[PDB]
Formats: C-alpha cells, sequence, structure tokens
C-alpha cells in the first residue's frame, strides 16, 4: 500500500551470501540498522510487510523467526504453507503484492520492504514504478556463493543524502562500510 523498498548488504565483489549465511563476520549495528528501517512505519497503527525468499528465511535464527513488529511473507513456489513462524506464502513477487489490495491487509500495512534472495531483488527490481534501494556498501572482498544484481545507473540514482541514514562511513570488528540510497520511477 505504501513504499516499495529494496534492503541488502553487498561486499565490493556483489556477494550477499555463503553456505546459508553472510559472507561477513556478524555486524552488529549493520543488524540493527536493518532492524530499524524494516521495523519503522510511517503512519500510526500501521506495519510493514517484509518479502523473502525461502532461502533467506531459513538464514535468519530461528529465535529471531518471525522477525518481531513485522509482518513475515515466504516466497516458495515448493512449500505448501507457510514455514513454521511465518504469516504468509506466496507462489510469486505479483502474488504477494495483489495480496496487499486485499481488505484483509489493506489497511494494516504501509512499507514494503524485500529483504531478499537474489531471484527476489531481481524480479522487484525490474518491477514497473517508483522503488528505492537502500544498500549498505560492506568495503572489501568476500568470498560468497550468491551475489546481488547489478544496478543500472541510467534507470537509478544514488541520492546525495535521506533522512535518518548516515553519510559516513562506520567500522565494526574492522570492516568498513557505507550505506547508500537509490532511486527509481519508471
Ligand atoms: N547480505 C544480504 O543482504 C542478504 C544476504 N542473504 C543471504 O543470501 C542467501 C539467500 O539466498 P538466495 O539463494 O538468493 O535465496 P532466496 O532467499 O531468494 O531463496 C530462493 C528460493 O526462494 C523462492 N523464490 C525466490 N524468488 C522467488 C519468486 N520470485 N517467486 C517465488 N519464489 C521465489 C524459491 O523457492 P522454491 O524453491 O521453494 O520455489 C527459490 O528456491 C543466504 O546465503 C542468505 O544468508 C539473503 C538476503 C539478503
Ligand atoms: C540474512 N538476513 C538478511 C540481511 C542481513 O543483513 C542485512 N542487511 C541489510 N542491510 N539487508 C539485509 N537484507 C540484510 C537477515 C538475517 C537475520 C536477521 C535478523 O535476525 N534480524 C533481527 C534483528 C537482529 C539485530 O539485532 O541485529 C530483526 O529484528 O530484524 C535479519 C536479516
Amino acid at each position: 500500500v505504501g513504499s516499495l523498498n529494496c534492503i541488502v548488504a553487498v561486499s565490493q565483489n556483489m556477494g550477499i551470501g555463503k553456505n546459508g549465511d553472510l559472507p561477513w563476520p556478524p555486524l552488529r549495528n549493520e543488524g540493527r540498522y536493518f532492524q530499524r528501517m524494516t521495523t519503522t512505519s510511517s503512519v500510526e497503527g500501521k506495519q510493514n510487510l517484509v518479502i523473502m525468499g525461502k532461502k533467506t528465511w531459513f538464514s535468519i535464527p530461528e529465535k529471531n523467526r518471525p522477525l518481531k513488529g513485522r509482518i513475515n511473507l515466504v516466497l516458495s513456489r515448493e512449500l505448501k504453507e507457510p514455514p513454521q513462524g511465518a504469516h504468509f506464502l506466496s507462489r510469486s513477487l505479483d502474488d504477494a503484492l495483489k495480496l496487499t489490495e486485499q481488505p484483509e491487509l489493506a489497511n494494516k500495512v504501509d512499507m514494503v520492504w524485500i529483504v531478499g534472495g537474489s531471484s527476489v531483488y531481481k524480479e522487484a527490481m525490474n518491477h514497473p514504478g517508483h522503488l528505492k534501494l537502500f544498500v549498505t556498501r560492506i568495503m572489501q572482498d568476500f568470498e560468497s556463493d550468491t551475489f546481488f544484481p547489478e544496478i543500472d545507473l541510467e534507470k537509478y540514482k544514488l541520492l546525495p543524502e535521506y533522512p535518518g541514514v548516515l553519510s559516513d562511513v562506520q567500522e565494526e570488528k574492522g570492516i568498513k562500510y557505507k550505506f547508500e540510497v537509490y532511486e527509481k520511477n519508471d
């Protein structure tokens, strides 16, 4: 119903995951930022929806499942029912959005956040319309097995700043990263 957004942490080499997990050691403030961005609703009495592929859901520690204070939807064409803890199961990205306009959720949901698989990002990315990409740039190489798709700079513009998002280089466990926001409308 509100805004459609993607959120991702990528290494210098475009890597997002290795063996079902993150390619770098745990970065707690990066995690806190993920949580803060997906969780904050811009409107009273509304909640954000988080859309993720099946392998992303299973990579969140069980004790954090479902992500608290968010509506959790899992995408899969193989599952019959949402996995244990999940609220909704959709067979495609169109259906997950079509569901949003269902009287059920229609008045409950503010923003919609895509929190991954590459598969999921690739598709959201080509979706027609207004979209924002929140990209945490991890500034080093990390051996990965799953990568984020290439951002087309002829369609996405890097914003010079964004309210509530730090513009300076962060550092944790001696890993430098920075937060970026890109916008499209076509
Ligand atoms: N650094 C970061 O920001 C992020 C890192 N990660 C990490 O990346 C990896 C997760 O990877 P990835 O393989 O890309 O997995 P996804 O989470 O995208 O899982 C893909 C599975 O999900 C379902 N699916 C995906 N896209 C769709 C669609 N459009 N319609 C329907 N079903 C879909 C299918 O399930 P089925 O086979 O059941 O049909 C497919 O097998 C892990 O290593 C994880 O830890 C994940 C997200 C963000
Ligand atoms: C593999 N993923 C995707 C993921 C991790 O880091 C990211 N960072 C960004 N910037 N985007 C993403 N999509 C992710 C996730 C794994 C676990 C949790 C998780 O445990 N989340 C808790 C917060 C835990 C904390 O305190 O860090 C939550 O409430 O979101 C989230 C995402």
